[PDB]
């Protein structure tokens, strides 16, 4: 099982039958971060029989996740990942050869094209600015039209709508139905994806739990039939309303690719492959985003000095004559810091989506074999005690440079988010440049807050992207 002369990752001792499950708890983030504080930065434990390969720190990921890239770029064959829309995903399908390559590229490609590309009709700013600034408005007249009446909002609920709204809008165009309940019933409902699809799944690794009843499950299987459902009948409607001489977003545009013949090692890729991939860049495109603005406005509302301090940066260099824009973000220093630290002190995405080897290899010097599943803990590295100051703390000035008039990059580098290697996120730029214009447009205007008193628990729930817990007593109030 191991050729001659190589040992395996180091393991710790597991129970029969179970492996170390009972271990990893609600909380497998936390929970591997300590077993790797013990045992190292490469180890395997076992979830039922399973082996899982599990890595912690930064040099070692990038070791095999960079360096290794080509080892360990698969996706492992799970369960969960078979129920997922058409089970030929970009992000969760086990093929990770030539037409996943290609694939991804055309993703890329039809996604840049439409968020962080110039827009020809525009005369100055990309199509993102575009669609942001007109849904971070439209969302400040949203919040004040509720404060002048309840007095109170959901900050995860409002958010979801303009998010799904700049998404939708890159994806479908005009087809989007903003107003449809199908659609909005769906985009506010994704933690019913995102709890199931996370590391560590005992639902994966003991093929029993498939045959009980689950309501966990279920409702990931219908979420599921119901997002595939949507999204087909969406890019249908569309197809109805297309001409090659005028693509106008993501869906058109590989609708026109796809009509041109895009091939992976000298064979034609088939169509539903290349139009079902608006499926990965809707879901994951409006989660992500959604949770990381969520979890930014919860923070601004449990630290006003902060949110303070990014209200002093905006008057200062912009003012109040004009809106921030794209182009302001260089300048805006203090803001860019305080999305870093949103990101690495929340680590939403605790852990990569699993990756595989894809072919027997050793890292460090231990043996890995072929298709073996791995974790890849950016809580951890993003908490490392030996990489930050207070890792448990909220402070966006850990980013900022020695005169904090700009971020510290070298330092930015070391927080982990977004994946790394063949596998690392297709729209990291798009949601940088989207989260720091909608935080912008709004935190000019808007101070958000929650009543003296009123208690926040911040406490992320774990899975793909963690979630907190529902807050409705948020406020909104302009300031002199
Ligand atoms: C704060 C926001 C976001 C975070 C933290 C984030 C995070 C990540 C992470 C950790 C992965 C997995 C990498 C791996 O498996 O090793 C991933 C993949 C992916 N993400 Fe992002 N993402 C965000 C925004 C976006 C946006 C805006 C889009 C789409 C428009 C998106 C598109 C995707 C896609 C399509 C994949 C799968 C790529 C592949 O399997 O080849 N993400 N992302
Ligand atoms: O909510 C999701 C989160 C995510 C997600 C993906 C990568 C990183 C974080 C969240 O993606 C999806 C989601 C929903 C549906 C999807 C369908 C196909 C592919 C991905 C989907």
């Amino acid at each position: 099982r191991v050729p001659k002369g190589l040992k395996s990752p180091p393991e710790p001792w597991g129970w029969p039958l179970l492996g170390h499950v009972l271990t990893l708890g609600k909380n497998p983030h936390l929970a591997l971060s300590r077993m790797s504080q013990r045992y190292g930065d490469v180890l395997q434990i076992r979830i039922g029989s399973t082996p899982v390969l599990v890595l912690s720190r930064l040099d070692t990921i990038r070791q095999a996740l960079v360096r290794q890239g080509d080892d360990f770029k698969g996706r492992p064959d799970l369960y969960t990942s078979t129920l997922i829309t058409d089970g030929q995903s970009l992000t969760f399908s086990t093929d990770s050869g030539p037409v996943w390559a290609a694939r991804r590229r055309l993703a890329q490609n039809a996604l840049n094209t439409f968020s962080i590309a110039s827009d020809p009709a525009s005369s100055s700013s990309c199509y993102l600015e575009e669609h942001v600034s007109k849904e971070a408005k439209a969302l400040i007249s949203r919040l004040q039209e509720l404060m002048a009446g309840p007095g109170h909002f959901d900050p995860y609920n409002q958010v979801v709508v303009s998010v799904a709204n700049v998404i939708g809008a890159m994806c479908f165009g005009q087809h989007f139905p903003e107003s449809s309940d199908e659609m909005l019933s769906l985009v506010k409902n994704t933690h019913e994806f995102v709890e199931t699809a996370s590391s560590g799944n005992p639902l994966d690794f003991f093929p029993i739990l498939r045959y009980l009843p689950n309501p966990a499950l279920q409702r990931f299987k219908a979420f599921n039939q119901r997002f595939l459902w949507f999204l087909q009948k969406t890019v249908q409607e569309h197809y109805q309303d297309f001409d090659k001489n005028s693509v106008r977003d993501i869906t058109g545009a590989l609708f026109k690719h796809s009509k041109k013949g895009p091939r992976a090692s000298g064979n034609l890729i088939p169509q539903e492959k290349i139009v079902n991939l608006v499926n990965d860049i809707f879901g994951a495109g409006f989660d992500t985003v959604t949770t990381a603005i969520s979890w930014s406005l919860m923070y601004l509302v449990t630290k006003p000095e902060i949110q303070r301090k990014i209200q002093k940066e905006l008057d200062t260099v912009i003012g109040r004559e004009r809106r921030p824009r794209l182009s302001d973000r260089p300048q805006l220093p203090y803001l860019e810091a305080f999305i870093l630290e949103t990101f690495r002190h929340s680590s939403f995405l605790p852990f990569t989506i699993p990756h595989s080897t894809t072919r027997d290899t050793t890292l460090n010097g231990f043996y890995i074999p072929k298709k073996c599943c791995v974790f890849v803990n950016q809580w951890q590295v993003n908490h490392d005690p030996e990489l930050w100051e207070d890792p448990s703390e909220f402070r966006p000035e850990r980013f900022l440079t020695a005169d904090g008039t700009a971020i510290n990059k070298p330092l930015s580098e070391k927080m982990m988010l977004f994946g790394m290697g063949k596998r690392r996120c297709i729209g990291e730029v798009l949601a940088k440049w989207e989260i720091f214009l909608f935080l912008a447009i709004l935190l000019q205007q808007l101070e958000f807050s929650v009543p003296p008193g009123v208690k926040v628990d911040l406490t992320p729930i774990y899975g793909l992207t963690m979630k907190h817990a529902r807050c409705e007593h948020v406020q909104a109030r302009r300031f002199s």
